[PDB]
């Protein structure tokens, strides 16, 4: 059962050319791949954080981490602590964490 969820990450230090993404253990998360299927996050000036929607499998546990990738394809850094959602809720809601 796919369900859309909003992932929110606070305090990411971005610079010109940087884009924030997330990846994790699930195929829907890209399976830790930073090249082809990472999920893009967007800077929301109102809430002042980075967020993005992603369709995830409800009732399944997941592990993920956000990372910064520059325009040239370089991954600059990865979120400090590995995040998790055990399990992904049955309703569309959100998961919040700090860089």
């Amino acid at each position: 059962t796919p369900v859309m969820q909003t992932i929110v990450v606070k305090n990411v230090p971005t610079t010109i050319g940087d884009t924030v993404y997330i990846t994790g253990n699930r195929a829907e998360l890209g399976s830790w791949d930073t090249k082809q299927y990472p999920i893009q996050l967007y800077y929301d000036s109102h809430s002042n954080d980075w967020r993005g929607n992603v369709v995830l499998p409800a009732e399944r546990n997941i592990e993920f981490k956000a990372f910064i990738k520059s325009k040239d394809g370089t991954v600059k850094s990865w979120q400090t602590i590995q995040q998790s959602w055990n399990p992904v809720p049955l309703k569309t809601t959100s998961h919040t964490s700090s860089w």
